[PDB]
DNA sequence: TCCAAGCGCAACG
DNA sequence: CGTGCGCTGGA
């Protein structure tokens, strides 16, 4: 299944096992998780597939000072583990200053990255993670290292898309005309009997992406921002201690009962 | 309202 | 197993 189906799978399990107290609804944002326990001891639960990413921060190369600057637009504050990563990269500036989409791994002790993850998720009121290796695994953030292997890389990650808007509609219609695609627009919704799912077309310094929705196509404008971020990858361990697993399930059962 | 940017997410070539 | 779109400050 994909990650969206996986998150629904996790929420459904929580509600059927522990009662209808686990919300995944409404708007989200990066300062919180996607699943909220709505009891007297509220907290967020992070669902992670066995192979996932697990947080990031943008660093800007300063080629005059030969160091990396923490982006003032990042959404989490510098903690000591952020500082260790930045210090390592800055002391090795030449090796990290040529940004790449392939990325360059950061060979610091895994505990530095685990500690960054713990700090970051604690700061977002994420107290537990849920994953699955065939059975559901729920554990508190303080025991993260017993469940996931962690690595860290610095890579260009292009920023995300935005919905086609009225201001861009003329350029998009003209891009369709240029590409020879037969179409009709109903507001910002695109209609065509051509097979244009995932189609990319460009015009007037905008790269457009076309995706099939219920009965029509939705149009997105892709980004032109190509900054680089430290970003964490996690892989579920094959050898999780059953003793830790059991005490961690009891920790969760305590947390939802306070 | 719109755009740049950062964080969400494993996806997929 | 070695790359970026969907979503959410300030002008
Ligand atoms: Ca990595």
């Amino acid at each position: 299944m994909n990650w969206k189906e996986f998150e629904v799978f996790c929420v459904t399990y929580l509600n059927k096992t522990y009662g209808n107290k686990f919300a995944k609804k409404g708007e989200s944002d990066s300062t919180t998780s996607d699943i909220l326990f709505t009891g007297n001891n509220p907290f967020y639960i992070e669902a992670k597939m066995p192979h996932s990413q697990c947080g990031q921060f943008v660093l800007i190369p300063n080629r005059a000072e030969y160091k990396f600057d923490y982006s003032p637009k990042n959404k989490s504050e510098i903690n000591p583990y952020t500082q260790k990563i930045m210090q390592f990269m800055s002391e090795n500036f030449s090796e990290y200053a040529n940004l790449s989409t392939k990325g360059k791994i950061i060979p610091l002790p895994e505990s530095v990255f685990v500690n960054w993850i713990k700090e970051y998720y604690k700061s977002k009121s994420v107290k537990f993670f849920i994953t699955s290796n065939g059975d559901f695994i729920i554990f508190p953030i303080e025991h993260f290292e017993h469940y996931f292997n962690v690595s860290c890389t610095y890579r260009i990650k292009k920023s995300g898309s935005r919905h086609l808007n009225s201001k861009s509609l003329p350029d998009f219609k003209q891009a369709l005309d240029k590409k020879g695609i037969s179409y009709t627009m109903r507001g910002l919704e695109l209609h065509s009997d051509e097979n244009i799912h995932d189609k990319r077309i460009s015009g007037d310094d905008k790269d457009f992406l076309i995706k099939e929705n219920n009965g029509a196509y939705h149009v997105k404008i892709l980004s032109n921002t190509f900054n680089a971020n430290v970003i964490f990858s996690i892989s579920l361990k094959n050898n999780i201690s059953l003793f830790i697993l059991n005490e961690d399930r009891k920790a969760f059962e305590a947390a939802i009962s306070l």
